[PDB]
């Protein structure tokens, strides 16, 4: 299974869990730190009720032990002697940050965006084939390696027509039934639909200083002929073509069906994204 790391080894390779940003070991905020084990760069997540957090720690390791795939983040180890999770470092960060060009990275081309959408769908397919529900599909949870290969991340909420008293996930990406407490892989499809809109538009899922505030509402604007998908295509690309953009939008629109049973399954989503290219 997985190797244990001494808390002190992790402390020592993250410069005593140096909370200062890399620019000034903090990569994100528990808190994620950049570490170095031998000649390998790693991501160290230091977890921050206490009982609930230990359950999330145990659950995540359990999901990672079972779910190994090219389009899923790989867990390298853990520490429980304070809780830490050690992952393969993704040098190109999240899809959210690449879409926003955070820290001055160049915009992603339409070509790269198509590969990332296909890769992300492949990762979700592996999860659904293996009877797992992610529960928090979003662009911040799609990481990018050295070749911009999409890697589904954050299995802290992952579960193996069921209800819950503890509604979890990210509101701007959640399916109506998920907001009501239902647990289903059909909700992961809906959230993926929002990610596809982020890829087409380059816009965040929610923006308080925007009309509409929620990205998913652009589907209604397009359906009611108030706007076109053309109007919303990210202007930070030079290689997008109407045919493939409309093909990705058709997939996003199908994923975003309000009625869970009318949405395509992940295998259909993969097929449609393959046909697009
Ligand atoms: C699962 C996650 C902890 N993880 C696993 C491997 C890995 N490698 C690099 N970064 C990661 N997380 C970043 C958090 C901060 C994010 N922004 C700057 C806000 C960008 C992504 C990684």
């Amino acid at each position: 299974r997985f190797h244990s790391f001494s808390f002190y080894e992790l402390k020592n390779v993250t410069n005593n869990f140096d909370e200062r940003p890399i620019s000034v070991n903090k990569m994100g905020e528990g808190v994620v730190y950049k570490g170095y084990v031998n000649n390998t760069t790693v991501a160290v997540k230091k977890l921050a009720t206490t009982e609930e957090l230990k359950q999330q720690f145990d659950q995540e390791i359990k999901v990672m032990a079972k779910c190994q795939h090219e389009n899923l983040v790989e867990l390298l180890g853990f520490s429980s002697d304070d809780l830490c999770l050690v992952y393969v470092y993704m040098p190109n960060g999240s899809l959210l940050d690449r879409l926003s060009c955070l820290d001055g990275t160049p915009p992603l081309s339409w070509h790269m965006r198509c590969k990332i959408a296909q890769g992300a769908a492949n990762g979700i397919n592996f999860l659904h084939e293996n009877h797992h529900i992610h529960r928090d599909i979003k662009s911040a949870n799609i990481l990018l390696d050295e070749a911009f290969t999409a890697k589904i991340s954050d299995f802290g909420l992952a579960r193996a027509t069921v209800m819950t008293s503890r509604i979890v996930g990210t509101t701007a990406y959640m399916a109506p039934e998920a907001l009501r407490g239902e647990i289903t892989p059909k909700s992961d499809i809906y959230s993926f639909g929002v990610v596809l809109l982020e890829i087409i538009t380059g816009l965040p899922a929610v923006d308080e200083h925007r009309e509409p505030q929620l990205l998913l509402d652009i589907k209604e604007e397009i359906e009611d002929e108030e706007k076109t998908i053309e109007d919303y295509i990210d202007k930070k690309m030079n290689d997008a073509d109407s045919t493939s953009v409309e093909a990705m939008y058709s997939v996003a629109s199908q994923c975003l069906h309000e009625k869970k049973n009318k949405r395509p399954d992940i295998k259909k989503v993969q097929q449609l994204l393959q046909e697009m290219t």
